[PDB]
């Protein structure tokens, strides 16, 4: 019911407030650098989510949605898991998935002083790097030597914190053998995937299942046929038992990104610039693709985890924008900067009103490029797969005439056609209504003087955006395999040089390349007036009772399990049920399809242990935890640290969150442990999980 | 929440249980066959809403939606009431309206055994009178006498019930001379019109004001410069120290209908066809219409009327059809009828089976008699206005006579046709064409009306054959008719190919007319039956007809309800409700910038609730129907609390069967409307008036 993403160092500070909200554990329970705890159940899941173990056999609970990505990757038409889910009844039967990551916490660790003086010591420094994710982490080495640069299963992190007041560093354990162990039927894992996206109630049963495997020793590895289920330090017991509003709720994950230090000028400018071109572009994109989804069963595996990712920051940007106008968000942001002026001015400070004055006229100096940029990301790099297209590199200069570097350069075009021309793109898609309509709205949208070289001279010759699409096509030596291969055969050095699919990638990369080094003259001064700002807020406020914005690190959240009131006349409950889910069905609506043997199970009421007490079947739940991107996947515990839900989304309402917590609005939502057992037990048959997870209902225990 | 709209000769049997829910009127109170009453304060506006007298000079509430009709008669684009509303500050301001009038019942009486015995010996009946409203108030003189039946001031209506077993006779003093006397801004009169349209939660200011005007003697009267407001003998006192959960809520007004005793059969007839044709036809119309208006002032509001017409009776069907489908109507209905059909085996008594086979067999007979009947009612004889286009060629257009007296005629028959909200201009571009497509792509050539046969086959489409008819026609616009209008030609007068149209149109109407009395007259004599035994097996004092667009009354409570799974709804409404929904680019959740300065300064006075909010609507769990609207929401006290104006969703399924945890009435609280005449537009006089009491 109060807001904060914590440090895990922060955790002696807020133990207190916990306990008295109801919370038996202790400190150490929960963060413990002597030793073990949570942190180490609590995971990092493909670079983005959070996932928990919950076995001695390393099995790992995580979002449907986060598994997505490796699900599609295994889908075919014949085996078609996004539709149909998949079970593993042995360890054998366990898949596979080749660059899948997951990170575990080993030591958390204050770099301040030596990143400064790292950062320092720079001659000439670029605009600003002392928050670039990448330069800060290639400091590792130098911090603690060969232990880095050496030790295969481990990965230091350093980012900064505070606006770059404060530097962390985790040193983290990567495991590169994680397989895929279980999933349920899309229209389970995401029952009303667009329209219930971003909403409670919600009804949806957000799930998939991994394990994590390990070599002979217990250590992280490469995939290995040989490797073994990785056996951890901690896992968190499962509390089957159920669960009641009022309920204290503990959340420990990875949220991504927040914003809680913006000035009234800098959510003006997100609302108008980032989320406003973001809803534009991806909605034209979504109108396409879904159409090109629905109606053909393969294209719809092909582009499922592209249009999924889309929609959802899609809705998200249309819901932070909605957050900002009727919660007035602004004017709260505002209100806040003129607290921390007036503490300056009453201490004697004059660098904080300087450092909200050059945050002003950073943001306002930027408008043109950052509009520029936005609109080719949204609407060209992320939307048109041709941006990724082939480009000669040492063909034409160094060495057509030498057979050697004639067939490297031959060789890299060959790869890099693999790359773009993968099994998920359908140059049909594509060339038909996708690439055109996206970079119709771009061309009216950016003057013809400021698109890219290609585009704007290539819409000159022939009449608009659509024919030169379909020019690119009809020329191009990569619209089709096909034709890719039989050029092959006789390569001709012009025509490679000359490619117009080829031109489009090379002038949207030269385009974007060259807007980011001209917006730095404003982004750097706007980086160090944000660190100017912090470090005021730092002092107003102490450090230990500030929660930094996240940064995708080990956070924890609290707070107490509880329905709102979104609007006039409106109360919503805290806990959704079965019934909820058979009230939406409907067979014609794609997003609202329920599968049969749920719906069997239902009329039956079928739900063995898994029921509430009134006998209802629980599905979702929502708390006053603080959550955001990032935090899919994250355990939610009880008092004692047991497993009582994961994690999945927001409210509507709560995608404001990320720019102001408001308690009567921000709600976590949240998968029900009891319906993610029903769904592997009474719905897939999986008894051999049910075993492993060990999920505790309250028999009396027998010693 | 036990439903039914109830005879006012009724109240006897209800006032008990009405008492145990907390009423303490007595019945006499409500209806007083000897004396005055509640009755004589509640009012039939424009043949098919409710009123309510409120003042001792006739001061007269409804909705905003049913002076709507008036409202858009009386705007312009300069002084355009429908956008900025309307207040008048003394008598001499308040507009007239031709046409509109207003009915008070004086009397009830039962006409069962006269009525009866007079629909004996019409020798070879079409099978259709009995329930005919016209055909059975034509049997009024010879019931009452030449003398009272031809008073100038009265009107006598007689009407069936319980599908034909019972006949009441209504005797109603009716006022020809009906002023509007104020009404909100659209914004506020159907705030969110569209998305919150048979919608709870609601917070929509749906009411206007009028007044009932008399002669030098106090007597119903026409229109004239020396009239004077009537003196009721009842009006409604306002109560506005609020209300809240759980409170007791009367409702009198002239539900118009509902189908309470259909069977299994008629519920998916009326689903597939009636609903279905309405929905998809009305759909197309529309999506046309309102990208019109919107793109054009005038024509916005010259449509207004029409459009807000169409749409309503277009989501009503939505939320007809979803009930249906989402109770299982059909099967409650089923269960119903085998309820009574094995109650009248144990009886022996054969009659309900063959009933109820019998309305099998006719819904059966009847498919695309009656399927046709609709698509050319929805889509042709509604939407396309050239379906009214116009001695005288043979009897004497050589004879300066009656050659003198045709084409006159044919220009009252043109003015009518092209008047001050018809527009040509849409029509062709989109309009007629869109709906003439979808028509002839499901309705065979073969069945279609004769003139629409030839062209499609003639010129390429519809689409062409639409853009023949304004080429060729001289009715296409007022010049082109007032050109050639001094050159009567006796030739393309007859072969005027809008004309062709109007004439097939309305010829293939009355045939399916004609041809569906072989179905319908048998279904009719089979209802009757049916429900001759429901009125056998339950007691007819305890057993509420079917609405029928006469005065009943309904009763319950305020109460909220649970829509679904996490949801709860609220009893009340507030002003905060309007604000979250501002949206100064969706024209339908516009909010008028004095009245958010209301909100702002949360000037209020005596109007806000306890609490400090500022109470719009409310919902209840009384039984009603279309024709509802503007109906009195009285208290325990029988004093006036708001004004009925809708149903919530799932309230739509209650024309078929009443669902107590679901059905609820949305109401206007009279203290929104008190505000906004007080605090909204300033004017006080209205507010003298009326005087409402704070006790
Ligand atoms: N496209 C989706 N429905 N994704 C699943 C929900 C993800 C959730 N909104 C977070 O972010
Ligand atoms: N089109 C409208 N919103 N009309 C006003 C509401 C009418 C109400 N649904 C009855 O019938
Ligand atoms: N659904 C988000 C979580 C959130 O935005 O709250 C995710 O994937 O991490
Ligand atoms: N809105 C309706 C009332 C209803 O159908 O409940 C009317 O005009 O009477
Ligand atoms: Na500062």
């Amino acid at each position: 019911m109060d807001g904060g993403m914590w440090l895990m160092q922060q955790i002696n500070g807020q133990v207190a407030r916990m306990k008295s909200l109801g919370m038996q554990l202790e400190a150490a329970d929960i963060y413990n650098p002597n030793g073990s705890s949570l942190k180490d159940a609590v995971v990092m899941f493909d670079g983005g989510c959070t996932g928990v173990l919950v076995s001695n056999q390393g099995l790992l609970l995580t979002n449907h949605h986060c598994g997505y990505d490796q699900i599609q990757k295994h889908s075919s038409v014949q085996h078609n898991y996004l539709k149909d889910g998949f079970w593993s009844y042995s360890l054998a039967e366990e898949l596979v998935n080749p660059g899948l990551e997951v990170e575990i916490v080993d030591e958390i660790t204050d770099v301040t002083a030596a990143v400064k003086k790292e950062l320092e010591r720079i001659k000439k420094p670029s605009g600003l790097e002392f928050l670039s994710p990448r330069y800060l982490s290639s400091l590792a080495p130098e911090i603690v030597g060969k232990k880095a640069a050496s030790r295969p299963g481990y990965r230091y992190e350093i980012k900064a914190f505070y606006g770059g007041n404060r530097y962390y560093m985790f040193t983290k354990k990567v495991f590169r053998d994680v397989r895929l162990v279980a999933a349920p039927p899309s229209s389970i894992g995401k029952f009303g995937s667009d329209t219930d996206n971003w909403a409670w109630p919600r009804h949806t049963g957000d799930f998939s299942i991994f394990r994590l495997y390990a070599d002979k020793n217990g250590n992280p590895a490469e995939y290995s046929k040989d490797n073994v289920p990785y056996r951890p330090k901690r896992w968190v017991k499962v509390n089957a038992q159920g669960v009641k509003e009022g309920d204290f709720a503990l959340i420990m994950g990875y949220p991504g990104t927040t914003y809680k230090f913006f000035t009234a000028d800098e959510v003006t400018e997100w609302s108008e610039i980032d989320n406003n071109i973001r809803i534009e572009m991806r909605g034209i994109l979504q109108d396409v693709m879904l159409r090109e989804m629905l109606a053909d069963p393969k294209i719809n595996i092909m582009y499922a985890a592209k249009y999924a990712s889309s929609q959802n920051g899609y809705k998200r940007a249309q819901g932070a924008n909605w957050a900002i106008r009727r919660r007035s968000l602004r004017e709260i942001k505002l209100a806040q900067q003129q607290e921390v002026l007036a503490w300056a001015k009453q201490k004697g400070i004059a660098t904080t009103e300087e450092a909200v004055r050059a945050i002003s006229k950073a943001i306002e100096g930027r408008q043109d490029l950052r509009m520029r940029q936005r609109y080719l990301l949204e609407g060209i790099l992320m939307g048109i797969e041709m941006s990724n297209a082939p480009a000669a590199d040492s063909d034409i200069a160094d060495h057509w005439d030498d057979p050697a570097r004639r067939e490297a350069g031959l060789q890299s075009i060959r790869k890099q056609f693999e790359a773009f021309f993968n099994k998920d793109y359908s140059p049909e898609v594509e060339k038909d209504q996708l690439a055109i309509a996206l970079l119709t709205r771009y061309a009216e949208r950016i003057p013809a003087e400021k698109q890219p070289i290609s585009i704007r001279e290539g819409i000159a010759e022939y009449g608009s955006a659509k024919a030169y699409v379909e020019m690119i096509f009809d020329k191009s030596i990569y619209a089709s395999r096909e034709r890719f291969e039989e050029f092959m055969k006789n390569p001709d050095r012009d025509r490679l040089l000359r490619d117009p699919m080829s031109r489009f990638a090379a002038s949207v990369a030269y385009e974007h390349q060259k807007l980011a080094k001209e917006v730095a003259a404003f982004d750097a001064p706007l980086a160090a007036a944000q660190r100017s700002y912090v470090a005021s807020v730092l002092d107003m406020k102490g450090q230990p009772n500030l929660a930094p914005d996240a940064n995708l690190t080990l956070r924890f959240t609290y707070g107490e399990i509880k329905g709102y009131q979104p609007r006039d006349v409106v109360t919503y409950g805290a806990k959704s049920t079965l019934e909820g889910v058979m009230e939406k069905e409907d067979p014609n609506n794609w997003e609202y399809v329920v599968d049969p043997k749920l719906k069997a199970l239902y009329e039956a009421k079928n739900y063995g242990r898994y029921a509430n007490s009134d006998g209802s079947m629980p599905v979702n739940f929502c708390a006053t935890t603080h959550t955001t991107g990032g935090n899919a996947g994250s355990p939610v515990m009880n008092a004692r640290g047991e497993l009582i839900g994961l994690n999945f989304d927001r409210n509507w309402e709560g995608v404001g969150g990320d720019i102001e917590y408001l308690p009567n609005y921000q709600r976590s939502i949240i998968l029900d442990i009891r319906y993610l057992l029903f769904i592997i037990d009474k719905f897939a048959g999986c008894q051999r999980l049910i075993d492993e997870i060990q999920p505790q209902f309250h028999h009396h225990h027998h010693h």
